């Protein structure tokens, strides 16, 4: 079998990407953060503390005749930004651009932070990371992939998010017509629980290519794209004004600039990040200082290779025995 569904950005500076999902019987439709830096499924719901929903499409389990409680089992999780979510958990069936999983647990949001309640467009979270991270307890859960990987053609899927523009994210075969040239594949460590590799080196705009290694994460659910400090500064040198403010939160620079490309290495290959695509905008309504795209992991512990590094390229996440990543031009 395989699936195949559009992926669209939730604001114009592609914050996050949001990708249709049908859940139990008969269907409802909720719009999922397909997340490859996490291992849990979960939506709002029927559940969730009335004061905390704000806008989202709920599932009820209740409306399901596929749906059963998951007896005792409870989940609880926290991200890298600080949000969270906790609650219980169903099993369900559900698909994904045409690709089915029966029993699959679906964690049902009984708490959320606030920050997930002030995105009216985000109704949860489909974890695409190693099950071994999945939150459920007693009994942890399978991943919607690690679910579907027996039935797929082939045990991949891939991730083609677009820039300013609706993507696509295809389970069990690599749309050949959707890259250019080849995918260069790269060794994946799991020993973290998460897509973790190792980049090869970097360019800042039109500079040489500096060979180092640079370990980290693909992670579709982190909108940025976070280096080692001396990386970072070297790029943000470039930019005439550019400077780290702590009160901000990062790298800001002059709305009026610019920005230069950013390469980086996946072995011999290399991938191209647009000046543009560094752009988030005015760090408040109306200011003309704007927030970068790349910043600084030190402090973070890990080096992430967010949507703003992983929108310029096809992405190949390879389910196989031992798995690896795949990354082309496009």
């Amino acid at each position: 079998s395989t699936g195949s569904a559009t992926t669209t950005p939730i604001d114009s500076l592609d914050d996050a990407y949001i990708t249709p999902v049908q859940i139990g019987t008969p269907a409802q439709t909720l719009n999922l953060d397909f997340d490859t830096g996490s291992s849990d499924l979960w939506v709002f719901s029927s559940e969730t503390t009335a004061s905390e929903v704000d806008g989202q499409t709920i599932y009820t389990p209740s409306k399901s005749t596929t749906a059963k409680l998951l007896s005792g089992a409870t989940w609880s999780i926290s991200y890298g930004d600080g949000s969270s979510s906790s609650g219980d958990v169903y099993t369900d069936t559900v698909s994904v651009g045409g690709l089915t999983v029966t029993g699959q647990a679906v964690e049902s949001a009984k708490k959320v932070s606030s920050s997930f309640t002030e995105d009216s467009t985000i109704d949860g979270l489909l974890g695409l990371a190693f099950s071994t991270l999945n939150t459920v307890s007693p009994t942890q859960q399978k991943t919607f992939f690690d679910n579907a990987k027996a039935s797929l053609d082939s045990p991949v899927f891939t991730a083609d998010l677009g820039y300013h523009a609706p993507g696509t994210y295809n389970f069990g075969f690599i749309d050949t017509t959707a890259y250019t040239g080849s995918i260069t594949y790269t060794a994946v460590s799991t020993k973290q629980g998460f897509w973790e590799w190792t980049s090869t080196g970097y360019a800042v705009g039109s500079g040489t290519f500096k060979s180092t290694s640079i370990d980290g994460i693909a992670d579709t659910g982190t909108t940025l794209l976070y280096l080692p400090a001396t990386v970072v500064s070297a790029y943000w040198a470039q930019v005439s004004g550019a400077k780290s403010s702590s009160s901000v939160g990062g790298y800001v620079f002059p709305c009026s600039a610019t920005l230069p490309s950013f390469t980086f290495g996946v072995g011999s290959a290399r991938i191209v990040i647009p000046g543009d695509y560094i752009d988030f905008g005015p760090i408040s309504t109306g200011s003309s200082s704007c927030f970068g795209g790349i910043q600084s992991s030190a402090g973070i512990g890990i080096n992430i290779f967010g949507d703003v590094a992983l929108k310029a390229a096809f992405v190949v996440f390879n389910g196989a025995t031992t798995p690896t990543l795949g990354f082309a031009s496009k």
